[PDB]
């Protein structure tokens, strides 16, 4: 193991907006592939259903597409058609109260989902413990 296992409470049971308290958007898988955030609560990408593969390892797939999250090999999320290595994603608790997703394929690198201030996604080297960007609630739909 490269990193903790403290887990997050809560489970799978229905599908949930990822907010980022960094600046207050909310993860979005796009149509096409690309992925952003949003303020729009009402947006239709935003509803994403996630599932556990093994305990504390997750796919975030979007309700609305059936597109999967994923890191590439350069560090940008996407969304894939078809599940992956790429897809999984260590969730565990974070400072006592969020969420946080470490991709599992480059855990060893630290690359963690993440949302800056202006909406839009952080290349996984970009991302290390201790920020913001890194930081989720998940949210009723």
């Amino acid at each position: 193991h490269h990193h903790h296992f403290n887990l997050p409470p809560g489970n799978y049971k229905k599908p949930k907006l990822l907010y980022c308290s960094n600046g207050g958007h909310f993860l979005r898988i796009n149509p096409d592939g690309t992925v952003d955030g949003t303020r729009d609560r009402s947006d239709q990408h935003i509803q994403l259903q996630l599932s556990a593969e093994s305990v504390g390892e997750v796919y975030i797939k979007s309700t609305e597409t059936g597109q999967y999250l994923a890191m590439d090999t350069d560090g940008l999320l996407y969304g894939s058609q078809t599940p992956n290595e790429e897809c999984l994603f260590l969730e565990r608790l974070e400072e006592n109260h969020y969420n946080t997703y470490i991709s599992k394929k480059h855990a060893e690198k630290n690359w963690f989902v993440g949302l800056k201030k202006n909406g839009s996604c952080k290349r996984g080297p970009r991302t290390h413990y201790g920020q913001k960007a890194i930081l989720f609630l998940p949210l009723p739909v």
